[PDB]
């Protein structure tokens, strides 16, 4: 492993930690949700995130960031406010957001010196 690898991974763990249940785990099928692919056509789950930090895909932790937020953003499009799906999202997205902001990151890139 790289250490751009290791920090990833690091976030990945923390990220999915809000998600007990798994349902960003995987890819959405239009099986589980009729009409899916005809609505998002950017998918994006933990899975193919955790892919892309394996085959080492990710040039820099705004990409990763990127990913994480179109999953969420794809989660906010397709289901409604009041379902479980959206308002865990929202809540991902914002906890995410904070763990891998622009003042965190100042942080450890000044801790690299
Ligand atoms: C619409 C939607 C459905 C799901 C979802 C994932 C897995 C399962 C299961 N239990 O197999 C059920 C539902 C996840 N997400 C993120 C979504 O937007």
């Amino acid at each position: 492993s790289t250490p751009i690898q290791q920090l990833l991974e690091h976030f990945l763990r923390q990220l999915q930690r809000k998600d007990p249940h798994g349902f960003f785990a995987f890819p959405v099928t239009d099986a589980i949700a009729p009409g899916y692919s005809m609505i998002i056509k950017h998918p994006m789950d933990f899975g193919t995130m955790k892919d892309k930090i394996v085959a080492n895909e990710y040039k820099s932790v705004t990409e990763f960031k990127a990913d994480f937020k179109l999953m969420c953003d794809n989660a906010m499009t397709y289901n409604r406010p009041d379902t479980v799906y959206y308002k865990l999202a929202k809540k991902i997205l914002h906890a995410g957001f904070k763990m891998m902001s622009k003042e965190r990151l100042l942080a450890l890139k000044r801790s690299m010196s």
